[PDB]
C-alpha cells in the first residue's frame, strides 16, 4: 500500500538519551486507514509502495487493539485525536523496545495517562495473532432418543476470530440427517457464534459416521511493511481471512426394542408351555411362555422379525403359520395369539356277541374322565351307533343300560383324545337272553309214568309258530328259545284224548329252565 502523511502540534515528550523532542506525524494508507511507525529513528514514508514482511509482535499488536483509532479520544481518556494518536505511537515504540519509559519526560498528563494504560495492556492482556480454532466437544459422541429423533448435545466453535462462518461436512451419514442450532433452525452453514446439534430419525439401525467442520475465519492482525531502511518500517491493523478444518468427529448410536408374545385359548385365558421361534437374518431364539402366558425378548436390533409356533401347549392345536412383526426404537411390539383346543370323537357300535352283523339300538353308555366324574351319557341309534364329541384327555366308559333282551356288559373300556379331529371307533358285544322250556308229560291217573309221541307246539306273542317237538322218553320234551312271552298247546296225543288247554310262559333270565307238567286223559 502507498502511504501518505499529515503533521500536527503537540506537547512532545523529551528523550534524555537522544537529547531531543520525540515527534511524529499521522500516516495514512491509500484506502484511508491509519498506519503507525515502528521506530522513532528513521523518517516516515511519503508516496512509496511498501511490501509486506510479516507481522509485528503480539505486544505491539495489543497496543493497536486498545489504542487509536480502534477507540476514540473520549473512550481512551484524552481530549483530542492528536493526543490519542501521539500516546498510541509512543506505546507502540515502548512495546517494540525502541524507547523506555524512564528515558522520556512527559509534557501532557492526559497523554502520559493513556500511554501508561496502553503499555500495561500490552504486558497484561493475552490477545494473539496466532489463529485459534477448536470444536468442543472433542471426544466421540453418542446420540440418544428425544421423541421422533436420536440427538446429540450441542457442539461449539471456540476461536479468537472477530467474525466467521463454518460448514458441517458429514461422511456417509444416514438418511434423514438434520443439523440445527439452539433456536431449532435447520442449517448446514452457521456463524461462529452459533452452536449446532445432530438429529437422526429414531428408526435408524445401530451405526456411526464421521464429520468435519470447515471454517472461514477473520482475525485482526498487525501486518508489518518493509521500509527502504532509510525510511522506517510501518504497521497497519487489518482484517485477514484464513481457512481451517477440524479432525474427524465421530457420532454413534444404538437402536433396540422389545417383543412381547401373549398366548390365549379359545376363551380369553392364560396359556403356559407354548414354544415360539423368534427369528430374522442375524438372529434366532426359541422362547417358552410363562405362568401368565407371556414370552419376552429385550435388546433386539430394530427391524422385521418372524414368529412361528414350534411346540404347542398341553392339549392345544399346533399352528405353524408364520407371523411378521416390526420392532421399533424404544418400543415393545405386542403380538397377541389365540389357540384352538384339541377336539375329537368316540364312536361306539353295539352288536350281538353271536352275530357281529346284528346292530342293537337303545343301549346306554356313560363316559367318565381321569378323576372318575360322569361327563356325558348317550344311547345307541337305530343302527346301533352312539356318537360323542369330546375334548383332549383320557377317559373311560361303561354300559349303564343294556339293550332290550340282553345281559348287561360289565367291562370298563378306555380311550384317549390325542390328536385333533381324531375319531376312535370301538365295538362292544352283548349276550342275548336265552332259556329252556321242559314239559314233562305224565298220565292224569298214574304219576311217574312216561308218555312218548306227545307233540307240543310253541307260539310267540303275535301267535305265529316257532318250534314243534314230540315227547322224547320219560315224557320229557326240551325247547331252547330266546327272550320273550310265549304260549303253547298239545297237537298230537300220546291212545289218549288231546288236552287242549292254552298254557303260557315267559323267558326273561339267561340260562333259565322253565319246568311245566301237562296231563293227558281218555
Ligand atoms: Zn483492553
Ligand atoms: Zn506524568
Ligand atoms: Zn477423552
Ligand atoms: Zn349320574
Amino acid at each position: 500500500e502507498v502511504m501518505n502523511r499529515e503533521t500536527y502540534k503537540m506537547d512532545w515528550s523529551y528523550s534524555n538519551s537522544k537529547q531531543r523532542e520525540i515527534k511524529t506525524e499521522i500516516i495514512k494508507t491509500a484506502s484511508g486507514s491509519i498506519a503507525y511507525c515502528l521506530t522513532p529513528d528513521l523518517r516516515s514514508p511519503n508516496g512509496e509502495d511498501l511490501p509486506e514482511m510479516g507481522k509485528t509482535s503480539d505486544a505491539v499488536y495489543r497496543v493497536l487493539l486498545n489504542g487509536y483509532p480502534q477507540k476514540g479520544p473520549s473512550e481512551l481518556g484524552v481530549a483530542t485525536t492528536e493526543e490519542a494518536h501521539y500516546a498510541t505511537q509512543l506505546a507502540v515504540w515502548i512495546a517494540a523496545n525502541e524507547l523506555t519509559e524512564e528515558d522520556l519526560v512527559a509534557k501532557n498528563e492526559r497523554v502520559h495517562n493513556l500511554m501508561k494504560r496502553l503499555v500495561e495492556a500490552s504486558k497484561k492482556e493475552t490477545g494473539s495473532q496466532d489463529v485459534f480454532f477448536k470444536v468442543n466437544p472433542v471426544d466421540s459422541q453418542t446420540a440418544t432418543q428425544n421423541g421422533d429423533y436420536l440427538e446429540t448435545g450441542f457442539y461449539a466453535v471456540q476461536t479468537n476470530a472477530v467474525s466467521g462462518s463454518y460448514t458441517i461436512l458429514p461422511e456417509n451419514a444416514p438418511k434423514g440427517l438434520r443439523i440445527v442450532n439452539e433456536n431449532g433452525e435447520e442449517k448446514s452453514t452457521l456463524s461462529i457464534n452459533e452452536k449446532f446439534k445432530i438429529l437422526l430419525p429414531k428408526d435408524t439401525s445401530s451405526g456411526n459416521f464421521k464429520m468435519k467442520v470447515k471454517s472461514t475465519l477473520t482475525n485482526l492482525q498487525a501486518i508489518a511493511f518493509k521500509g527502504s531502511e532509510k525510511v522506517q518500517n510501518t504497521t497497519v491493523l487489518l482484517q485477514r481471512n484464513s481457512e481451517k478444518i477440524s479432525t474427524d468427529l465421530v457420532v454413534n448410536w444404538e437402536s433396540v426394542g422389545s417383543l412381547k408374545i401373549m398366548k390365549l385359548g379359545e376363551k380369553k385365558e392364560v396359556l403356559k408351555g407354548a414354544v415360539f421361534e423368534v427369528s430374522n437374518e442375524n438372529f434366532k431364539q426359541n422362547v417358552t411362555t410363562s405362568d401368565k402366558g407371556i414370552a419376552e425378548l429385550g435388546n433386539l436390533p430394530i427391524g422385521i422379525y418372524s414368529v412361528k409356533e414350534i411346540q404347542a401347549p398341553a392339549g392345544y392345536v399346533l399352528d405353524r403359520s408364520v407371523k411378521k412383526i416390526e420392532v421399533k426404537t424404544g418400543e415393545t411390539a405386542v403380538l397377541e395369539l389365540k389357540n384352538e383346543n384339541v377336539k375329537g370323537e368316540l364312536e361306539i357300535t353295539k352288536v350281538d356277541v353271536a352275530d357281529g352283523n346284528t346292530k342293537l339300538p337303545n343301549a346306554e353308555f356313560t363316559i367318565y374322565n381321569e378323576q372318575g366324574k360322569e361327563v356325558v351319557k348317550g344311547k345307541t341309534d337305530e343302527k346301533g351307533v352312539a356318537k360323542f364329541k369330546l375334548p383332549y384327555g383320557k377317559y373311560t366308559y361303561k354300559e349303564t343300560i343294556a339293550p332290550n333282551g340282553y345281559v348287561i356288559n360289565e367291562e370298563t373300556f378306555a380311550f384317549e383324545i390325542k390328536e385333533n379331529g381324531e375319531i376312535i371307533k370301538h365295538i362292544v358285544q352283548d349276550k342275548k337272553v336265552e332259556g329252556e322250556l321242559e314239559i314233562t308229560k305224565v298220565d292224569v291217573a298214574d304219576g311217574n309214568t312216561k308218555l312218548p309221541n306227545a307233540e307240543f307246539t310253541i307260539y310267540n306273542e303275535q301267535g305265529k309258530e316257532v318250534v314243534k317237538g314230540k315227547t322224547n322218553e320219560q315224557g320229557i320234551a326240551k325247547f331252547k328259545l330266546p327272550y320273550g312271552k310265549y304260549t303253547y298247546k298239545e297237537t298230537i296225543a300220546p291212545g289218549y284224548v288231546i288236552n287242549e288247554e292254552k298254557f303260557g310262559f315267559e323267558i326273561k333270565e339267561n340260562g333259565e329252565i322253565i319246568k311245566h307238567i301237562v296231563k293227558n286223559k281218555k
